[PDB]
């Protein structure tokens, strides 16, 4: 006696259409490997219309009614908004059925509420399509690393932003014409803020640190700096010191000097060194690295954004949970046991590649390494030169430390008189 | 309650999976739900000297899997035999299973996943392949929902950290091999390795999870790097390539819709600008193409007991917040009774080190024999040897067509030999 299990699926956008053409075209597979039959019941929609690929008998813009049916088992949220979503979450919860999302704004902003919803039903709640696409991540971080200690998370999670930053270290293209390039060919859109500034990342960050390290993390808690700052004289000063610049998101458990612990989750702008495989990421696709006490360096690499690849990670979250109900027993459990505080980005130790226009005077070099020395920073590389018999290009590459005093250190320089402008200041990683 | 474990084996892996059940604690048991308590360590040698406290040590492995306050057992002996005994009679007594085994799930997985399933309970191997890489789980489980079409990739640290090294130094076969087994990257008998069992059976387990059908070990091609010499790398970056030791794993569908699974590795050449290319050391790589997904590349440590047993870990929780919260993992799903494609049907390209007469028509014969097997030739390069050197690669043709005009060239007169015949692929 093998029971249906029935699915419902809320929007029919770039992933929803390819979740219900999975569910159809590979419904045999999907019943053998979930056990019972999967039986899609109907598609929460807005437009309801004969020309979606669909029988509109399927189709319903009562979205409430379409998670309530008892012949329902799991939801899809697939929709964009996140008020809809999260009163489609919540109801279907209650009702006892498993959900199944990609929603990032969601996730990112409280998993607490309703994961505490999906454990009092006793059902599950995945959200693997929320980072990465279609790369496994979630799931790895969960499960397979749940036996280990991961100290970092760091990786490439936004493709508009590394096609354009990849696009300006191919061509030495301008940041503007890489963007226009990126939105014609449509590896962007309209409006990009949601990308280029760092937003998309900063909800990723937010999720992985909290997967990675057991915590709650929130988008508002991610320091957050976008690519828009990036010229290609940066690109060039990058090649020159031996490094391409990526939009990375960086999940970090630190320790401090008495001991205890905290965990930091930041996306900026970074020097990353050719060597590093993060460089070797180009185009659209996505790479996170994964650092752990006994296994070391992990890297997962593929699309992490598409309708495709997407819906991959949805239909595994759909089988595993279709799964749970025929054998009966959950999946994992949130484990957000070990509450730890959020460092705030001044306390980061990092790097700082600054360049500045300066005076072309024997003793500028003598004075920007006091404002440094003075507040503990130590100097890695300098590169000094002219302009064209007018001032001097003066880049400066500094060791490790507190991002706070980094900061303080460029302030000081800006003030300097020998110091006409600070064309550029980007941290560096890697190395 | 408690949930106990057992470890079955000491060593490289059960050595690091003790010492993280006992440094980890706290941290493992606040993410099962109960704490993790170790209660004995099967072994054969039980001795003081094993830098384990000795009360734990025991030579009765029937007794230790036995036991009620045990919970999960951590399988980590070498042989099969002993390993198949243990595993059943663990399952069949209610206890969770860990392996790391290879061979034991390469020669058949149907009997033990039979029992698992019966007693209600886990059996659980993704230490098994790649390492410290999760491999097994994502096949299992995120791809469910998605169609695998071919698994590829490097899945064997020794071999790999041999080639890696007679690519960077230019070093002989045997130099290398000595200094992997001299640094540790090796081991005494390294046959295992350096012939491809070790690969041939983690493709054997890549295939039957990737595809949902059974492949066993007796399935798969097996060719080693034991014939892969320097003056083969010398000419391999002549080529743009490198060497690296292959595992293949594709779903073939035939113009009719037959589907069939191929499992095969061996040596081969690859484009220096391929990804597998920059794979070096003792890392694994392992390539997934799936059709919603596209292509996916886990990257990671193969090869150590740290590594290897982070996977174990991985996995003792997941059995241990079963055991608490009521559940099991994903049943073995093999329901696709899939024929297995043998070698010579499949397509692939050769590149063949010949000595032939130093005469200005040897390179017609060599072509001829080419040709009247329909197999056309890529790129020749002829030069004379000092008190004449030839070599060949082909476009793609099928394995079975390749041997033969390798056969052919070997019995044609103007060959003095046929020295080094290897495939190529990525390109
Ligand atoms: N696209 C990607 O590459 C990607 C990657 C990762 C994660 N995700 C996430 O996946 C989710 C879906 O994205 P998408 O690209 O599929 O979006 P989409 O193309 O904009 O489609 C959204 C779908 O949801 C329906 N919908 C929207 N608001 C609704 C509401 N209030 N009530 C009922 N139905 C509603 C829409 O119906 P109508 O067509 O009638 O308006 C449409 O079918 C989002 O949360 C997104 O963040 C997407
Ligand atoms: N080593 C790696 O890097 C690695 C990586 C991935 C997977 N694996 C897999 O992990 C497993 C263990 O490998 P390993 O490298 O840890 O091996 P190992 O160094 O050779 O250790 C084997 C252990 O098993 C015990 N043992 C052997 N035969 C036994 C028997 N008949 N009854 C009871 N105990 C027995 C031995 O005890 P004594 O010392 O008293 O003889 C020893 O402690 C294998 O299945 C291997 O394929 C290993």
């Amino acid at each position: 006696d093998q029971k249906p299990i029935g699915v419902a699926v809320l929007g029919l956008g770039n992933v929803g259409s390819e979740v219900v053409r999975i569910i159809d075209e590979s419904a045999t597979d999907l019943a053998a490997r979930i056990g019972a039959p999967l039986q899609l019941r109907g598609i929460g929609v807005r437009r309801v219309s004969a020309d979606r690929g669909v029988p509109v008998e399927l189709l319903t813009d009562n979205i409430e009614e379409l998670v309530s049916r008892d012949d329902v088992d799991i939801v899809v949220e697939l929709m964009g908004p996140v008020e809809p979503a999260r009163k489609a979450i919540l109801t279907a919860l209650e009702q006892g059925k498993s959900v199944v999302t990609a929603n990032k704004a969601l996730m990112s902003v409280s998993t607490g509420e309703l994961a505490q919803a999906a454990e009092a039903a006793h059902v599950d709640l995945y959200f693997e399509a929320a980072v990465a696409g279609a790369i496994p991540v979630i799931r790895p971080l969960t499960q397979s690393l749940a036996g280990d200690t991961v100290t970092r998370v760091a990786g490439i999670v936004n493709g508009t932003t590394n096609y354009i930053l990849s696009a300006m270290d191919s061509t030495g293209a301008d940041y503007g014409d890489a963007l226009a390039e990126a939105s014609a060919l449509g590896y962007a859109e309209a409006d990009p803020t949601a990308d280029v500034e760092g937003y998309d990342a900063a909800a990723k960050a937010a999720i992985l640190a909290s997967i990675a390290f057991h915590t709650r993390v929130t988008a508002d808690d991610v320091y957050r700096e976008g690519i828009t700052k990036v010229t290609a004289a940066d690109f060039a000063s990058a090649r020159a010191l031996g490094c391409t610049i990526k939009l990375l998101a960086i999940c970090e458990r630190l320790t401090s000097d008495d001991g205890h612990q905290s965990v930091s989750a930041r996306v900026y702008p970074a020097l990353v060194p050719l060597t590093h495989p993060l460089a070797a990421v180009n185009g659209a696709f996505n790479a996170v690295v994964v650092e752990a006490e006994a296994a070391g360096r992990l890297m997962f690499y593929g699309q992490g954004a598409g309708g495709a690849p997407t819906a991959s990670a949805v239909m595994g979250d759909v089988v595993m949970a279709a799964r749970n109900r025929v054998q009966g027993g959950r999946g994992p459990r949130e484990s957000k046991y070990a509450k730890l505080p959020i460092s705030p980005i001044g306390d980061i130790p990092t790097r700082y590649y600054v360049s500045m226009r300066v005076a072309d005077r024997p003793g500028v070099l003598a004075a920007v390494a006091t404002e440094f020395g003075n507040r503990s920073v130590s100097i890695a590389e300098v590169r000094q030169e002219g302009i064209d018999p007018r001032g001097a290009r003066l880049v400066v590459v500094t060791h490790k430390a507190t991002d706070a005093a980094l900061s303080e250190t460029v302030k000081a320089l800006a003030s300097l008189d020998v110091v006409q402008s600070v064309d550029s200041v980007i941290r560096m990683e890697g190395t």
